[PDB]
């Protein structure tokens, strides 16, 4: 029974009226959409599952699925207007020709990030991750037993509470044997990721006729692959590390996760010069892969405590501010997010110094 | 016939000589892409963003949806929801977001998403566009602002910029607007539009009540002119891979576009304790934002030259090798593409050296 919330429309993480609001609305995915910032925020938490899965990790490939589903479908189902469930489908019709893409080698998955379609009766949409890992029968239970493990470690690490994220065992969905990660809410736990074990069956379904047209190599061996999906959900994602970042407001986020870095502005200085230098600082940081508030264009003051008290709400790492005092040196001072401490600095190593905390924070 | 046939056997689509052929792609029904396919739009996408949303912070990102419950206009064609544009989309926001620049216009929103149209059948296209709301007095010095920036941004990635034509054009729910067109070899296609719409929609969107729009251009309180841009990704995507191709294959694509950058194996070698090297710059590449094919995996070295053909078949600016001339003094030999050029190097020496290929290139 908090505000946060309302942060998350006072400071655009979220769009429309108080009503829209609604938990459920949020959570069903039904709700109109983020704020500016709330993008970014998923925008900058997807890239980080890209970087955490695909990247470093590669011999796993990006697949583009289709949103709907043309011609024929099945008797009944709760389904509405033919767009895409999950993401898994479209991976794995794929499989077989991007089977070619590792020289027909085992283990190997398919990577994608979108949109998805629940129906609550009107619509939902959530961004759903997903990478549908196929597997050597051999390693099955042991690569499930993996990810899981590893997957975990993933969210956990942005958390200023990681204990809040939990993972479970499962059986029988599609096949015993499965998990779910889940973020803890005030009012309750809710699901956030989903990985089971879709043995060889599904795929099978998919390509009846010949059992050769598929099995790569394992370790000499041909064998017909182990479907393990795993899918998680970004929105409900990027919703939970948001509370992770309140209890003053003030919304402390894991700097690689935040929506914008710092913000500048200005103290008892002229004009011109100022947002001179300025606009320069602008583009340095920019140019140097940083997010930047452009407060410098704003009216007058707010005062600063108006002013430190929305940038917080806003979850700003830090709060550069600019006085004609700098023009003359290169004195200008930060006030961090955390710290609430205001130390000093000289403009031109505020660029590297971002840099670093942030080059920082993402190894620790 | 050619190329196309190649961007299928070298994954930049999925699917047999049949799904793929101009109307199938044209008309956004094509299946998919594959792997590569993808990276290529991929970097289209940010290289497109770091270019019109990120700088002029005025310009934020947008979160407009997909389908539209509840009770709309009855009439023409469409599919229940299923958006046909951002522009609507974007709009709806006009107001709320709006208390971002405190009114002062100009503004902009921005969006890049995969929009719906009717071919009957579905066709996909990732749209990138933005919104961008002007005051009356500057309406057309923005339009025409937009218009030569917007083909610039073409023309930059293209290695024949003299294929990229803008035309101008009037009338519609706006008068003047302009329309980029490619030039594919079966003549002209749409990829791009610059629409003055004028205060229209935007009161259809908002009626009644009139001051709740009003944006304070200089220190005037004035509504604005929605100038709607809207480029096709996916039909450009098309443009500069076919604006790099005319046994001589090599796809001579720009690198900061170029889906995978430099590949990476081995000639006159063992193994692991090179395979151990090739974890070394692998990590660290990709440590580094740079995309590479781990090569040394492959097996059967098969041809020397069968790698450069296929390379050049995936357009990837270099290729480097590793050998046992290698791991003694360090020294590794890479190829080029277009210049099929070759040379020795320190190893060392290497992720410093693309880091700088391609970022002196993007300084163009």
């Amino acid at each position: 029974s908090e505000a946060l919330l309302e942060i998350c429309q006072r400071r655009h993480f979220l769009s429309g009226s108080k009503q829209q609001l609604s938990r459920d609305s949020l959570l069903s995915g039904c709700h109109p959409g983020f704020g500016p910032l709330g993008v970014e925020l998923r925008k900058n938490l997807a890239a980080e599952w890209w970087t955490s899965v695909v990247v470093f990790r590669e011999q796993v490939f990006p697949v583009d699925a289709l949103h709907h589903k043309p011609g024929p479908l099945l008797p009944g189902d709760s389904a509405f207007r033919g767009g895409r469930e999950n993401l898994l489908h479209g991976a794995l019709e794929h499989y077989v020709n991007c089977l070619d893409l590792v020289n027909k080698r085992l283990p190997y998955g398919l990577a994608q990030i979108g949109v998805c379609f629940h129906p609550v009766k009107s619509i939902g949409e959530k961004t759903e991750a997903s990478l549908v890992w196929f597997t050597p029968p051999r390693t099955s239970n042991q690569w499930l037993d993996f990810w899981l493990r590893h997957r975990l470690q993933w969210w956990r690490k942005f958390a200023m509470s990681p204990s809040n994220f939990s993972s479970s065992d499962c059986q029988d969905e599609e096949g015993r044997k499965g998990n779910k990660l889940y973020y803890n809410f005030p009012w309750g736990k809710e699901l956030i990721e989903t990985l089971w074990n879709l043995g060889d069956h599904e795929l099978l379904h998919m390509y009846p006729g010949n059992v050769s047209k598929l099995h790569g190599r394992d370790g000499r061996k041909n064998v017909v692959p182990c479907v393990l999906s795993v899918n998680g959900d970004l929105d409900r994602g990027m919703l939970a590390y948001l509370y992770d970042s309140f209890q003053r407001k003030v919304l402390k986020l894991h700097p690689c996760l935040a929506p914008i870095k710092v913000a500048l502005d200005v103290g008892r200085g002229p004009t011109l010069e100022l947002r001179q230098v300025c606009q320069g600082l602008f583009n340095e940081l920019l140019e140097n892969g940083i997010s930047v508030w452009p407060g410098y264009l704003e009216t007058m003051q707010s005062s600063l405590e108006q002013l430190y008290s929305k940038y917080d709400e806003m979850s700003i790492l830090f709060t550069v501010l600019v006085t004609e005092t700098t023009l003359e040196n290169g004195l200008i001072h930060l006030r961090s997010r955390d710290t609430t401490m205001k130390e000093m600095m000289h403009i031109s190593k505020l660029k590297d110094f971002l840099i670093k905390y942030i080059s920082s924070a993402k190894n620790v």
